[PDB]
């Protein structure tokens, strides 16, 4: 299996482009990421930011996950994000997307050794 950091890296990192320039940049990045395989996932976010950015928010403000958790950490600054979401027309085996471009503070949650992200909380 995957592990859970691997996990994270590959579902929300895409640090080789500043933004979405395209309505059709989440179709192209939900398929090539696999994440349209068994189903097509409802909702995801990339983060278009350097890796050692990202993983360094685990050190920044802690605050609580919707969860419940507490081992959720909220950016100092907004990074550039790109919301993807399933749009009334989509279906299995033929996924469909609606590509949304913003600045935002991200939320994540971290564990391990090291201590890294491990999942996408929310946005704010
Ligand atoms: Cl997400
Ligand atoms: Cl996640």
């Amino acid at each position: 299996k995957e592990t859970a950091a691997a996990k994270f890296e590959r579902q929300h990192m895409d640090s080789s482009t500043s933004a979405a320039s395209s309505s059709n940049y989440c179709n192209q990045m939900m398929k090539s990421r696999n994440l349209t395989k068994d189903r097509c996932k409802p909702v995801n976010t990339f983060v278009h930011e350097s890796l050692a950015d990202v993983q360094a928010v685990c050190s920044q403000k802690n605050v609580a996950c919707k969860n419940g958790q507490t081992n959720c950490y909220q950016s100092y600054s907004t990074m550039s994000i790109t919301d993807c979401r399933e749009t009334g027309s989509s279906k299995y085996g033929n996924c469909a997307y609606k590509t949304t471009q913003a600045n935002k503070h991200i939320i994540v949650a971290c564990e391990g050794n090291p201590y890294v992200p491990v999942h996408f909380d929310a946005s704010v």
